């Protein structure tokens, strides 16, 4: 539980997200809880040219590392970390079917039971706000109070979980259902649901 | 036919349905046919870290291997083997087209003809009933009489063949089929079928 | 252009279609014109297990090498090398969208100026007859006549070019053209078309 | 900034388009400002098998380097060059999601912020003229003018930056932006966009 060790899992989190189809370009950034505050992905830096003295820390001030610059979006990843102090790590990136539900401006619903793994029987839209700003980290803190993942209006996705890889794994999943949504929506409006006390059901399923 | 060779295979059907697109993340469970029970995938060790002695044994009366947590899902693996005899492995896993499918209740119609592959004119739909219940092992088994797969309602797939390069080629064969249905049913609905004296005639050559 | 240079062709074709995405499975089939006949891949032989001496020889009776089961479909192979003099190697596919088209029965128009590649201002659509039979034949040959590519209704797609390079290059060009039309038919129908007067301009530009 | 790594980059460029998924086939073709004219990938040759004595000279009145043939839509490349006097790099190819809106004739409006990327608040789209013309030349130069890409009706796309780089990672993002598009699209019409004042933030702060 080194800086290094953690540095190097970042980036590792970083190129398999761009491996599995969640990260194109320079969209996304990760980050973990450290000491008292996080580390992040920089900004601008390309994910295939990060090597771990680019990782930069933000201590819970907001002060960040001397000749580093960190993701322009770390304000939400701190807002996170406030909002849920059982988050130990971060992933956000504009995946093209979560992005297109957040474009629509709506919550998935329970139309597959793995919706259960953010916590609830959905997953929510938090309303559109200038990246960067203290308007979307207090929309994005309201919308992770009981959910470990959010859609972004006009933007993309945040997933929060205990570690990197079930924080990845997370993203990935709402990435499906949010494919699964817009394949489904495309056919009929409204999609079938699973109800109330079957997500219920699963919830318990899934604490066994 | 010793154990270690069958679970090398297992986990090489793991890693190439996951090449083939059809396994995203901790989803899939893989089992063969073997003694008087079957070897199956565990529950929750990711695919890429799974190892020949994480295969789990679960005997014809549903006791399994001392220290190893078999799949959640084992269930409906017991409940294949037992309803097709002629099977000896089954693959299951969540593939997005077939999902999709399945949340809308439809069999899969007689589209294209290599539907004649799962034995007939349709993939069906079983219902919907809890993962891992007693309820669901027998939709399960009901839907895979005459058939050697058949979509989940709001889960996924199931398919059973002679082998698990078949059983495999099946599930692939079957998310095409899916991803044909929905692709065609976004602009026509009803979608043109075969006839069932076309299927017949196909089914015929299939067996020469 | 012997014998053994040529099979080694046709099976890296079969290794690039799968790579492109045109090949799941067992569908394709490839051959090359070759002395009287033709060389075709054999049926049921997974295309990674291919060694050049599974490549099978059919004269141009119709009468293949012994011990050895040539493609289900060499028939139409064997068609299209009789309507198109012209034509020296020969790809068939299942792929998605040319399929996903073929089910719909209809010719994909002038939506976009690579429809040219195929020699006119649409692929065509022939009509649905069993897999292997003279009929699926004679469709084939007739929906050759004046074009190198043609979608099979319920079935796939069949290109022929001048070298097995350029019949993998129009294979992979009508299935973007497929998709092109798909994805715009989900929005608007009809779609809009470029006039024969410019497909006639850019036939022209294509010669020169 | 030597004329052999300048084409090596041109070459590694087409590569990475290819990888990316926006290339398929010969479609692309790449330019780099150089001396009075441009570097620019040949017409014909296929990318993979492009060595660094294939990148083609052109000169600032339209000579090419003698033995050697420049794309055949190398006029446009020049159009951009001389329309936009801040652009070193200039990237087209046929990507499908582009080119599927550039059917429609449609622009691409603010349903994301990062449309903010090539400029303004939309990516238009030019009006057909047949590649290789001088027509086509003036209408690309026209949309261009406060626009870093634009799309290209019934053809494609083409997006210019500082650097190759950026030329590619911008042609990258309007694919993105085009795939929310359609998918959006085929849900609802019209879709759900930023507004002005939005987008005037967004610009803002991209150049801060
Ligand atoms: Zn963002
Ligand atoms: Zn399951
Ligand atoms: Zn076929
Ligand atoms: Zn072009």
């Amino acid at each position: 539980m080194e800086r290094n060790k953690l540095a190097r899992q970042i980036i590792d989190t970083c190129l398999e997200m761009t491996r599995l189809g969640l990260n194109q370009g320079t969209a996304g950034n990760v980050s973990v809880r450290y000491q008292d505050g996080m580390l992040i992905t920089p900004t601008g830096i390309p994910y295939e040219k990060l090597t771990e003295s680019h990782i930069v820390f933000i201590d819970g001030n907001g002060k960040h590392e001397e000749g580093k610059l960190p993701s322009s979006e770390w304000r939400f990843h701190m807002a996170a970390y406030q909002s849920r102090p059982d988050a130990n790590a971060v992933v956000h990136n504009h995946a093209v079917h979560c992005t297109a539900v957040s474009i629509l401006n709506r919550s998935i619903p329970a139309i597959h039971f793995m919706i259960a793994a953010a916590g609830g029987n959905s997953i929510p839209c938090a309303p559109y706000a200038t990246f960067g700003t203290r308007e979307l980290s207090e929309h994005v803190a309201l919308a992770l109070k009981n959910r470990k993942a959010t859609l972004l209006q006009h933007h993309g996705l945040i997933a929060c979980e205990v570690n990197l890889e079930k924080a990845l794994w997370l993203a990935h999943e709402v990435e499906v259902l949010a494919q699964l949504y817009l394949t489904t929506l495309a056919i009929t409006d409204p999609v079938p649901v699973l109800s109330d006390e079957e997500i219920a059901v699963v919830l318990e399923k899934f604490k066994t």
